[PDB]
């Protein structure tokens, strides 16, 4: 896959359905198992959205990606303190550049 792959920068993503990266590094994955990935997440200071690719067979923050034969990127709220973490993976190409909250 080709993935959005700028690792984890400063959003400005809030309070809309979907939200394009603003991700300007699109990489082909290292791996051919390999899906892309986006981790969206809110604290009290800043809102961060992170895009790479990551093997689905191997844990990503310490949780498994569930969703890796998905074409979009379908955001769901993992159990994190001190913030609000969304993840979500696909595998089409450059999936992880649009991630959908709704």
């Amino acid at each position: 896959a080709l993935c959005k792959f700028c690792d984890v920068r400063f959003s400005t993503c809030d309070n809309q359905k979907s939200c394009m990266s603003n991700c300007s590094i699109t990489s082909i994955c290292e791996k051919p198992q390999e899906v892309c990935v986006a981790v969206w997440r809110k604290n009290d200071e800043n809102i961060t959205l992170e895009t790479v690719c990551h093997d689905p067979k191997l844990p990503y923050h310490d949780f498994i990606l569930e969703d890796a034969a998905s074409p979009t990127c379908i955001m769901k709220e993992k159990k994190k303190p001190g913030e609000t973490f969304f993840m979500c993976s696909c595998s089409s190409d450059e999936c992880n550049d649009n991630i959908i909250f709704s």
